[PDB]
């Protein structure tokens, strides 16, 4: 037949990465 | 003619880890 | 007479970035 068509729609985005990490411990009491 | 397009990619990488965490509650 | 499909696409864009971490721990005690 004819050549091959052309390559698809781009993926969607990914996934949001994780949480990020636990901020410092409080203040002295 | 030419044949039909592809289908969708993948989906892409996932993203980076979010920003630390506020500080926690004050101590004893 | 139409050919074959074409490739899939590229891949996509990174996700977004995570959210922020959870408050830390409490402090010292005094």
């Amino acid at each position: 037949p004819g050549p091959p068509g052309p390559p698809g729609p781009p993926g969607l985005p990914g996934l949001p990465g994780p949480p990020g990490p636990p901020g410092p411990p409080g203040p002295p009491g």
